């Protein structure tokens, strides 16, 4: 039953993964409902749109990995559905932001679980693999939100039509 | 309530695009499930993990084609779960080209019946698209995996573990 | 005594190290065997020699990292007698795959216990030394390897030269 | 009153990253101070003079780095006064690479205990940052500062000024 | 102890040209901290962060040419500690402005004194040192600032934070 | 048990052949060593350091070489231990030198050795090898080496540690 690769990879280790493997595509399947959001008629704020769309690859990019680690561990992918995500309307360029930050914060803290759980089990290449292709991205996707959404509400968001559109122009475009 | 581009958009018809919608992201599921099966160090067929990740990829980008449509119409996107696939072990390269041909015939399937709808609802705009960006598509998918699957049968897949490794190599790579 | 340059160097480290550099140029010595084994007239595949030889040669680059590691903390490099590899013959390309995963996973072992050394010595720098230039290599290494060990024995390996033969051309040419 | 980036970011290591900025800021005045007395006309080692400065630059590159890190958790930059050099004449090229690397260790030490108290609030990313960015910027700096302090030694510095000039001219140049 | 270089170079004129270091220096660690505050990511104005690091480094650039003169002309450096800004919260892009403002004509009139001190000493080479290199930069730098500061109060600023925005993306981006 | 390739070639020769490459080995070992050796923080002769970090390669490439014809005349490779060099510690520029010729003319003794055994064994294949491919190279070699010696010697190595110094920039540089 046992991988001829596997070495040091504990199997709630694996579990862990995998359960990470579920949020990242859950998280791109969020921004892809943002993206579309923002492409709709009445919202009509393509910049926005493309940003999220943007995220929504990317994220699919980090699951992507996520299962490549696992095989190269030796542990075995078991996938599980794609939860819809928690709106069909994002109500906001500003709102969309807002709720893009709390997401990427709770990724980050099931990343910071994570990596605890590999330093419990004595995994310096778990460790480090979130270390260097996880945490730092999670940092800076976390400012870079929290500085939108910082200029949105100064801007007069999301009240301020003409703020959106104008973020949407001069920051996404 | 009504879309102000919405002109000849039944809403039978946007409701068959959201479950369309669902489909392909499922489908999209489905080939990674595939394609990280044949990445396993105990399968280690590269060219089929390649072949079945693009397959992936490409099943995104009709999804969000037919979201894209959704909001053209000025209907509105509703997602919802995207399902597991139906096996974590997908047990060969043969099997997995069987069980691809059998998914890519639902989805023609499922186009098909969108189609009618269209027609029924005398919608040419959703007819032609369906006509020129899905169909034909399909029908080349299908074509392309039935081959697949002859060669690797005539080879002696998927017993001959040379058969699935000379065609991993001759023809998908 | 002391190094001008040394600072949160344990004595207990720097041995490790220097046993590790003993370790990478066995590593790097029964990969040349290997590759020569290759070169025999009665064995003659070419692509697990040329294979086999880079093996050697990376097995000495680390060896040569180490060592500079070493003199940049201020540690000195003590050298033992490179022992001669468990065997003339290799048998097989199967075989030879087989012994070097082996072989990989004991030099993936003693940098796990190196790292663990270093942690307890809380030496990040050493840690992080392990982890960037050493841990990484190694999974990819042993994945590889396992890959190609589950190739030729699905092909054939060793009792189908046909299998080796063909390897030998597709995979590692 | 808490950032809406913060995550994981403790108060303790937030004033020891603001300790870190104040250091890195000082280290740069050092070598600044040590770039100008080789400047002087009694003095007169031009790539002396040349090296301190690129290290002085360098310097204030690891602080704004360390302020772009505190922004980037969240946490808030408080500036404290630059302390002036312990010396205003360095005496000779091999008392100021004696003093460099003296300065060097000590913000290694610095960063030594910044990554312990990271490692004890559990802050791998903070962890991760010092390894990546710092630690073996700083193993390297203390060998090429020990180097360049052996090789005046055998010239015959600091009392053979011949042997400094041809430093100069030959290392530095 | 007189340098061998130094003509009609009176010690008023060398510890006025060490008081215009220390004030360069502090200057240079002013629109650093300005630049940090705009960095932040309740604040999150890139361009205005952008341009006060540009004046920081101008600012070093300054002291640096003043040391170069203190040589030069056979004074001695005597370096002292950089106090640190007057805040850590700047407030605004408009209040950051006005303080820039505040801090260049402050320098403007400490390198005034510094002309009149050289032409009282009849030091024409330090008068047109000053000329060439400082007064017209800071009159320019000068009347810089205060274009920016009018702009940004005929915007709105800092009650308008689409008035910093857009500042920040059409003045300083 | 005869190879299908071999004719001429003594069981006499193919031993001594085996014995050679265990000694160009054994040869890239010690310049192995010595580089390292260079590379200490307390010796820092980086030229010295790669001079003999180049022949440590060139001796593995001779090693490579003798392997390649053992399979080329139907001979059978028996790898022995490399032994570990004499020295840890080479002392100094100019005694590593005089290790080296003395290395270099023991390599040469033994290659006249090999040469007469495969003259008295009637096979010139072997001899033209090593007249073409071994003895010229260890004859310069060793003129080389003892002209390096010379200059050290002349200069005043290795008490003059500017001689070493000054040897390392324009010789080895
Ligand atoms: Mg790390
Ligand atoms: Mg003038
Ligand atoms: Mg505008
Ligand atoms: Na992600
Ligand atoms: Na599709
Ligand atoms: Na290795
Ligand atoms: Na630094
Ligand atoms: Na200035
Ligand atoms: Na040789």
């Amino acid at each position: 039953s046992t991988s001829q690769v596997r070495q040091n990879y504990h199997q709630d280790s694996e579990a862990a993964i995998n359960r990470q493997i579920n949020l990242e595509l859950y998280a791109s399947y969020v921004y892809l409902s943002m993206s579309y959001y923002f492409d709709r008629d009445d919202v009509a704020l393509k910049n926005f749109a493309k940003y999220f769309l943007h995220q929504s690859h990317e994220e699919r990019e980090h699951a992507e990995k996520l299962m490549k680690l696992q095989n190269q561990r030796g542990g075995r992918i078991f996938l599980q559905d794609i939860q819809k995500p928690d709106c069909d309307d994002w109500e906001s360029g500003l709102n969309a932001m807002e709720c893009a930050l709390h997401l990427e914060k709770n990724v980050n803290q099931s990343l910071l679980e994570l990596h605890k759980l590999a330093t419990d089990k004595n995994d310096p290449h778990l460790c480090d693999f979130i270390e260097t292709h996880y945490l730092n991205e999670q940092v800076k996707a976390i400012k870079e939100l929290g500085d939108h959404v910082t200029n949105l509400r100064k801007m007069g968001a999301p009240e301020s039509g003409l703020a959106e559109y104008l973020f949407d122009k001069h920051t996404l475009g």
